[PDB]
């Protein structure tokens, strides 16, 4: 015979949704207004072009 789990304990505490809106970068304080920058597919902002191409790791498991 034998047993197992098969069991996905999940449980975390966050906030809902986000007040405000930063670089996915550097993380600053976008100013209400500037312009941002999103890449396709994707929910993530950015300050600059600096940053969106900063933020690109490579391949890793992605
Ligand atoms: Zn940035």
């Amino acid at each position: 015979g034998s047993s197992g789990s098969s069991g996905q304990p999940t449980a975390q505490q966050q906030l809902t949704k986000p007040a405000k809106i930063t670089c996915a970068n550097c993380k600053k304080p976008l100013q209400k207004g500037q312009t941002a920058y999103q890449r396709k597919g994707s929910a993530h902002l950015f300050c600059s072009t600096t940053c969106l191409s900063s933020f690109s790791s490579g391949p890793s498991s992605g």
